[PDB]
């Protein structure tokens, strides 16, 4: 299936950053670290004008959670978020914990990742 | 079908690190930040006494190279390792490139992050 889960927003990268974070904390979501790709890359000099920046994103719980279950599943942490502009419109996207636990073909794993995504979704869908 | 390379190093978890640093320079790649899962949930109060450290890299030509490719490889970006203590041993691992990629079905940035991964794999075995 579809690797990621993506969605159009109406707001600018900054205002959208901005929602987002609020979104994360009313679901126990804080934000670990903010980089912005296109900064870092055009202060190179190299060509990469998309705006692009990357959350890392964090429940403490839930990072407990899945650590006790399966100590592999930090190859994954922390949930990754990722707020961009394209075409003029911004969009917020991330790769889905559940197709990423996914490869490591560990049932029990790859539903409480789904508990996960369904979690962070809901943050994305309030920031449309 | 592993979606991981991990490697046991003789060294501990702190000298690790520090050995890991300069093996990506050496190949371009800079940490732009790091963080002690460890120590973060134990602050917390949660219960996890492995001890893991999650980094994360980038060699921004690369960067540059997959992001013009193909935008959605930023849902994988930067590159992620872990250094982490398993049973008295250390280990460096990390995600593999093109497992993540692979999901995309684009051949094309595929190719590239097989470059990246090889790269990125030599730095692991420097450590051991
Ligand atoms: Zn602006
Ligand atoms: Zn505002
Ligand atoms: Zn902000
Ligand atoms: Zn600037
Ligand atoms: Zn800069
Ligand atoms: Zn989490
Ligand atoms: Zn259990
Ligand atoms: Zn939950
Ligand atoms: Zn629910
Ligand atoms: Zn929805
Ligand atoms: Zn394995
Ligand atoms: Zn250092
Ligand atoms: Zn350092
Ligand atoms: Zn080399
Ligand atoms: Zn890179
Ligand atoms: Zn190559
Ligand atoms: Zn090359």
């Amino acid at each position: 299936a579809m690797f990621h889960y993506t969605v159009d927003v109406s707001t600018g990268m900054n205002e959208t950053i901005e929602r987002l974070e609020e979104s994360l904390k009313q679901e126990g979501f804080g934000v670990l670290w903010q980089f912005s790709v296109t900064e870092k890359l055009q202060e190179k000099g190299l060509d990469f004008s998309t705006p692009m920046v990357i959350l890392e994103v964090c429940n403490p719980q839930e990072a407990a959670r899945v650590l006790n279950e399966n100590l592999l599943v930090g190859y994954f942490l922390p949930c990754k978020l990722v707020v961009y502009q394209e075409n003029g419109t911004t969009k917020i996207g991330m790769p889905k914990p559940t197709m990423l636990v996914g490869m490591m073909n560990d049932p029990a794993l790859k539903e409480i990742a789904a508990d996960i995504e369904k979690r962070l979704a809901a943050c994305l869908d309030r920031c449309r």
